[PDB]
């Protein structure tokens, strides 16, 4: 159902000198649920009930964004793609995942999820993805509505954008949820970023990072190679399509729906699908699991 209570409370684990914080719950293999930005893994609270008894539901907040700890020195350079990968691989092998993790991805959690299985195949059984950043994109590819206003993140005005005026939380998620959000759903993903100034730079530097016209040329390499491998992997995937959606509609649609092994379901949402269609998207995600860890 719908609710705005967590799915369960945070545990820490010390990376690189930073606290992480993660949900952790049940026993199994794992099946990984990994939120983009700016959110974290309250965005799952609502779809890893599906899954009880399935398998070990685990949720991690990406380093700097929810009750992860924040970095300091921070400032323009901070909180890039590869800074972030270096912080959730420690944290994924800190876990003890084991070889059969099912992946549960959203937006950069996508491009992160990707590029791990990538990296680490034979420990995947299964992908489910959504809103996915699944290849590198052209402006063109990127929903007309939100055009200027990620071009204008990616200039010196994002600075003030975010920064100052903290636009990403305040006013692209709740743009890109067809419902009204109530205030405590509202204040769960504004908590990490109440503070003005560097405490807000990870919603800042994502969306500077997005392969968009051949930059920034490291992100646009690494998706690129994800992009590759995936459509060509026997991996099993659940292609969990929305509409209208926002990112994967388009070229990047037509481009998932080629890869193999494949299940697909379509529900309602723009972006952050799982405030919309919370249990049409479990239901999918658990028949998934059952299909591939068959009782
Ligand atoms: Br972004
Ligand atoms: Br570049
Ligand atoms: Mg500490
Ligand atoms: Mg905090
Ligand atoms: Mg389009």
């Amino acid at each position: 159902s719908l609710g705005a209570k967590p799915f369960g409370e945070k545990k820490f684990i010390e990376i690189k000198g930073r606290r992480m914080a993660y949900i952790d719950e049940g026993t199994g293999d794992p099946i990984l649920f990994q939120h983009g930005n700016p959110t974290s893994s309250y965005l799952w609270r609502n779809i890893m009930p599906h899954c009880a008894g399935l398998g070990r539901l685990i949720a991690c907040d990406l380093i700097g964004m929810g009750d992860s700890d924040k970095l300091d020195p921070s400032g323009p350079e901070r909180y890039a793609y590869a800074e972030h990968r270096d912080y959730l691989d420690a944290l994924w092998e800190a876990l003890d995942l084991g070889d059969r993790v099912v992946l549960v991805v959203h937006d950069w959690g996508s491009a992160l999820g990707f590029d791990w299985a990538r990296r680490h195949r034979e420990r995947v059984q299964g992908i489910a993805y959504m809103e996915a950043i699944a290849m590198p994109i052209e402006w063109a590819d990127f929903p007309e509505q939100d055009r200027d206003l990620f071009q204008a993140f990616r200039s010196q005005a994002g600075e003030e954008l975010v920064l100052q005026d903290n636009v990403f939380v305040e006013q692209v998620l709740p743009g890109l949820i067809l419902r009204p959000l109530s205030e405590a759903e509202m204040a769960a993903y504004r908590e990490p970023f109440l503070a003005a100034g560097e405490a807000r730079r990870p919603t800042l530097s994502w969306p500077r990072q997005i392969p968009i016209a051949g930059t920034p040329a490291d992100v646009v390499a690494i998706a690129r190679d994800y992009a590759g491998w995936l459509s060509e992997s026997p991996i099993p995937k659940l292609f969990i399509n929305a509409e209208p959606g926002a990112l994967t509609t388009g070229r990047m649609r037509d481009f998932c729906r080629t890869w193999p092994n494949q299940t697909e379901i379509t529900v309602a949402g723009a972006h952050f699908i799982q405030e919309d269609s919370p249990d049409e998207i479990g239901a999918a995600i658990a028949a998934f699991v059952r299909r591939l860890r068959p009782a």
